[PDB]
């Protein structure tokens, strides 16, 4: 058993607040905003030893990173950006920061009760996507 448990499993996008304004200052273009806002996607967790695999499976795209904690990844994102991502545990929240062309973008995921909360932030601009067990 490790802490990182709490976060298996599958889980089923239920909310999104400022997404669009997120995908703005990240650089996502008109068309794919339109469709990636729209999409509801399923997360799913697992861990094998020191391995997390995170994938996002949705009507857009289909996703998938795997990754040791605190070892750096080269990432192509769901808006084909070529970031290199660093994926850490701090005080039980999983902490990932990609870094692309001089640009930071950081998403943290919490359990916070029966949910897993999203919080994405681009310079001044958070937005927070809540995810429920599916
Ligand atoms: O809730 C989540 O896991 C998160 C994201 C998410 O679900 N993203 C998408 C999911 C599908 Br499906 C399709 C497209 C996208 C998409 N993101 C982007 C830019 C903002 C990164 N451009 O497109 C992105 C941040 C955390
Ligand atoms: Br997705």
């Amino acid at each position: 058993g490790s802490h990182m448990d709490a976060f298996v499993g599958t889980w089923k996008l239920v909310s999104s607040e400022n997404f669009d304004d997120y995908m703005k200052e990240v650089g996502v273009g008109f068309a794919t905003r339109k469709v990636a806002g729209m999409a509801k996607p399923n997360m799913i967790i697992s861990v094998n030893g020191d391995v997390i695999t995170i994938k996002s499976e949705s009507t857009f795209k289909n996703t998938e990173i795997s990754f040791i904690l605190g070892q750096e990844f080269d990432e192509v994102t769901a808006d084909d950006r070529k970031v290199k991502s660093t994926i850490t545990l701090d005080g039980g929240v999983l902490v990932h920061v990609q870094k692309w062309d001089g640009k930071s973008t950081t998403i943290k995921r919490k359990r916070e009760d029966d949910k897993l909360v999203v919080e994405c932030v681009m310079k001044g601009v958070t937005s927070t996507r809540v995810y429920e067990r599916a």
